């Protein structure tokens, strides 16, 4: 086998906010 | 003001990491 | 609506297509 | 070596930009 979990670090809530929007969409369209 | 990002899969955390640690790097966002 | 983006070098060009393309899928 | 991208909707598109941006400036070596 499955897909591991990883955790990344982010300094700032609107940085944070594009990064799970981008992990969000990732994870509906598999793309990546 | 740090947040923890979890994410599936390793194709998908390198994407990430790699945007990450630009923003850190230009800080333009 | 749709707006031309500038990228230089393929690596770059990459990684943003693939948000791009999964942004066209995600957004519902 | 320009590429482009449609980009669709002036959101998307500003998250694009800023990432391309600081991926331009954290080009380094």
């Amino acid at each position: 086998g499955s897909e591991e979990i990883f955790t990344l670090q982010v300094r700032g809530r609107e940085r944070y906010e594009i990064l799970k929007k981008l992990n969000d969409s990732l994870e509906l369209s598999d793309v990546v």
